[PDB]
């Protein structure tokens, strides 16, 4: 449309839309119970990205945030996306390595106040504040990431499978609280068309990258 | 009121009122843990949608959406109740066919995507957007179809029961996207009075009489 | 600020924020996998109680509702934390006994309709109608102390730290109902300054002081 950031979020919603569907006709077959999880988890995944993304496209999942004196556009249709797609992430490399409930429930808590500081930073209407939600929302990221590399007898496909997709995880997650620093709901120092670009690269590479190295490993079966 | 619809919203609500009070009076005395988890669940299905007709009754879960060049009156609160309650519904099947915990994620997210979806097409200002949002929503109900008639050694009075009340909902939760089509939220061919009296004569089916069925079954002890 | 409440939204976001840290660390060295469980339960119920107060306090979570013809502020962030940390309150006590899992869904669904019927009747613009919520939402939280009573072979040091914690619960939660009743919620009698202070109160003693007994407790440990 009139948006430039449009063509970002047409691809995104395109390669969301076809991960999709490929995890799902891969995972016709399988009856491994254990293998299941992994299949459900890892094809819901960019499903709710792919309608988010769509929102996004036709203009539902956009607001106008009055800050520094101006009308900002704001995409909150990201925050209802991973407000369910971080924790099913984390799911999958709970389930990998065996996780006590005590963990799982420690990690999908510390994602839930990590997203939802997110959003109240990405609509509050006074700017320095904008920048005190930012900074909460990263110390759970920092929680999570801890306990991903601290708190975890795997058999070696699991242990093996885990560190990789582990080091993805690090590395993408924390690309996020730095792309909306710099962008348009933080300091404004990258247009929003160059911002949605980023998301859409690192959605992309989290979500479908990320399930294409999981579910082609043996890890995930009994 | 001035509402022609409030009678459907009284009767329904009602109707929840009075099965939520009589699966809450059965279900008293069940010792059987088995037991015990179909009458909860079956027992507050009715008693969210209870409130939720009560807030429609009420004018609460009632917006207007301008798209086609009008006001169009929208009840929001239908996806509040379906967004929770369906899911549920999925639960009791899948309990008592002892699903795979990855085809219960499969179905709970799916689920979450076909409500969701509804409710972005029911706010859309876009009309022909509107039906895009009505068509995967639609999708997501034919995957949840799909599951429950080919994705199931239970007792032969689990696969009994279970035969009766996947059949019932096949066809009670089918109409349910017909019925949005055809009445205010997409083509408007039918008035918003008979399209209330539409949906309360499926949501108490779907709810009261499903859960008539099945809390009378030995199907749910152990 | 210039809104009297504001030093009771700051000790109580100070004070949430200071228990969090405090059994963060407490927790940290425990391995034994059951207590693992009351940990992340406990330590994450101010957490996000936490991230509530502090939205109060910064404005964000207020917002102005029409009723008897004023304009009259209502803090709507409170539903957003009760939500959640009040059935991960109930799931401590659920653990702790070994609750069967059908008991848990009645319990977590009991509590979702309190504290939603609670914000559609904060939210209500007509006033008779806003304490028709509140009596719903009453009923749910009665039939909620009526199961944590008459709904439960522990070992002796279980059923003495449930047995006082249960005590506890049963004292504060109750008081909420009358706080909202009195308060600029309901009937207007009590000026928000003093409900907010009554609020902070109840709140600070349910999940920090709680969370001390119990943490303190050997109970927790398999
Ligand atoms: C758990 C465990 C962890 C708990 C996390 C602690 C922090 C909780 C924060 C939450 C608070 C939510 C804030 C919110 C709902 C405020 C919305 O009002 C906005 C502010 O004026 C108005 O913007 C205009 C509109 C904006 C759009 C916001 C919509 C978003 C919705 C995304 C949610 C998804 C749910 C799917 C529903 C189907
Ligand atoms: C560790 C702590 C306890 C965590 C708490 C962090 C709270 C930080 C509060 C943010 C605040 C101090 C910054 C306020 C912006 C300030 C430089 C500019 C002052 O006024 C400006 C123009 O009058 C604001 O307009 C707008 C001009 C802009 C384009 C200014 C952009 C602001 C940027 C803020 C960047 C913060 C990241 C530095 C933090 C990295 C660590
Ligand atoms: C997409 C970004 C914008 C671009 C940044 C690309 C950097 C590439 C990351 C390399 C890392 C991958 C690790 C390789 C493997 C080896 C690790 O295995 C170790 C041995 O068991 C695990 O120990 C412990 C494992 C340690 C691994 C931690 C990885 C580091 C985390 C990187 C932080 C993020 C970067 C922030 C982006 C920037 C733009 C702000
Ligand atoms: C999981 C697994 C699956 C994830 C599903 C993928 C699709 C996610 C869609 C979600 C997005 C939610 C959209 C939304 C929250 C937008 C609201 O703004 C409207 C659009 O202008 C304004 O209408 C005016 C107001 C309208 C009213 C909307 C309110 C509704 C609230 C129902 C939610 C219930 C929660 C109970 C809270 C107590
Ligand atoms: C399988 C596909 C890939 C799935 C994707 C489906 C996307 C469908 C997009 C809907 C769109 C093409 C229909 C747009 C309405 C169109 C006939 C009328 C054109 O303009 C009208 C008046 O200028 C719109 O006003 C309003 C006039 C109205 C009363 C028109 C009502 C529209 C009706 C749409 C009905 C769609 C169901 C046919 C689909 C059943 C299959
Ligand atoms: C069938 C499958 C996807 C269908 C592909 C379509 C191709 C879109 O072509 C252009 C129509 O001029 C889209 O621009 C139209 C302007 C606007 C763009 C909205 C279209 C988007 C649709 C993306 C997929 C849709 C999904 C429909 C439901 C599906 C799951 C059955
Ligand atoms: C309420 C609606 C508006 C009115 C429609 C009423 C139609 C009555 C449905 C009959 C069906 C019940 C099946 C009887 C039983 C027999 C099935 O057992 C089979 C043998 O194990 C199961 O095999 C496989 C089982 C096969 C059963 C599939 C049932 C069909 C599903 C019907 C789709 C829906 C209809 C849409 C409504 C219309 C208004 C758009
Ligand atoms: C389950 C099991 C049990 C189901 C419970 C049954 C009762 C369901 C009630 C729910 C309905 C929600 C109502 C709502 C979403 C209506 C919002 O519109 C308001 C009314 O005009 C506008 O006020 C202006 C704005 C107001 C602010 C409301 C925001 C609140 C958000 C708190 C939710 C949190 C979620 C965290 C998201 C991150
Ligand atoms: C067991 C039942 C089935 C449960 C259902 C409960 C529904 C109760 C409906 C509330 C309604 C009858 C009270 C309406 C307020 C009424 C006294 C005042 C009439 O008009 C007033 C001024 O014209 C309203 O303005 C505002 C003046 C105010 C300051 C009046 C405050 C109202 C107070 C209501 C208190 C209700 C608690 C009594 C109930 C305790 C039991
Ligand atoms: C006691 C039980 C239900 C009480 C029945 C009441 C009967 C309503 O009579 C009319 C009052 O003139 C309702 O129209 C009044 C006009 C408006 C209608 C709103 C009333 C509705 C109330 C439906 C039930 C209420 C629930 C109260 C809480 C209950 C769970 C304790
Ligand atoms: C904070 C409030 C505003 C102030 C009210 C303070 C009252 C102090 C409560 C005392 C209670 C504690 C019980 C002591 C212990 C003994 C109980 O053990 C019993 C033997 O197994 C359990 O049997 C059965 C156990 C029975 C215990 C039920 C306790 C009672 C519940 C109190 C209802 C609430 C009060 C409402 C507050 C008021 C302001 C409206
Ligand atoms: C059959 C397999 C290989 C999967 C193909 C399904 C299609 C959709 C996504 C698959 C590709 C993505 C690889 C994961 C990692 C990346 C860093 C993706 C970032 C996007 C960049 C655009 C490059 C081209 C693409 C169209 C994949
Ligand atoms: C004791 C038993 C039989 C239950 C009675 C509790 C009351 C509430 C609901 C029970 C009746 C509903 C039967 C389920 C199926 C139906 C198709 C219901 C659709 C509604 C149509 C109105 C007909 C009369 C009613 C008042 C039940
Ligand atoms: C190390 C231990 C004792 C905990 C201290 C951590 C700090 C935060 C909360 C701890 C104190 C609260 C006790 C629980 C019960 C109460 C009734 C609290 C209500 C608040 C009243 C204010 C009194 C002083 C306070 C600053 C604790
Ligand atoms: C599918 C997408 C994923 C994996 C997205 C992850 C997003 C985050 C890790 C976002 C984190 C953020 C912060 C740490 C700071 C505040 C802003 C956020 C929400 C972008
Ligand atoms: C208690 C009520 C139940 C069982 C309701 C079920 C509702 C659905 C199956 C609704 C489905 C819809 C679609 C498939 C298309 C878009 C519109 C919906 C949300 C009505
Ligand atoms: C951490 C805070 C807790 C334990 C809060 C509990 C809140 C309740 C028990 C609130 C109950 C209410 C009702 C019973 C009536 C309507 C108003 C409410 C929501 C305050």
């Amino acid at each position: 449309t009139g948006r430039p950031e449009w063509i970002w979020l047409a691809l995104g919603t395109a390669l969301m839309g076809l991960g999709t569907l490929y995890f799902l006709v891969k995972g016709m077959g399988v009856s491994d119970p254990d293998a299941k999880k992994f299949y459900a988890i890892t094809t819901l995944v960019p499903a709710i990205a792919f309608t988010m993304y769509l929102s996004m496209l036709l203009g539902y999942g956009l607001t106008m945030v009055p800050f520094g004196g101006e009308q900002n556009p704001i995409y909150w249709a990201r925050y209802a996306d991973w407000l369910f797609t971080t924790p099913l992430l984390l799911l999958d490399l709970a389930l990998l390595v065996d996780a006590d409930q005590g963990t799982i429930l420690a990690l999908v808590g510390a994602d839930g106040i990590m997203i939802g500081t997110g959003l109240v930073g990405a609509l509050t209407k006074v700017y320095s504040y904008r920048f005190v939600w930012w900074a909460i929302s990263t110390a759970a990221m920092l929680y999570i990431l801890y306990v991903l590399f601290f708190g975890f007898s795997m058999r070696p496909e699991v242990a093996s499978t885990f560190k990789v997709l582990r080091n993805v995880t690090v590395v993408l997650w924390s690309a996020y609280p730095v792309v909306w620093l710099i962008g348009s709901e933080g300091a404004g120092i990258v247009p929003l068309n160059i911002e949605t670009l980023l998301f859409m690269v690192l959605d992309v590479s989290a979500k479908v990258g990320l399930g294409l190295i999981l579910l082609r490993s043996r890890a995930i079966f009994g």
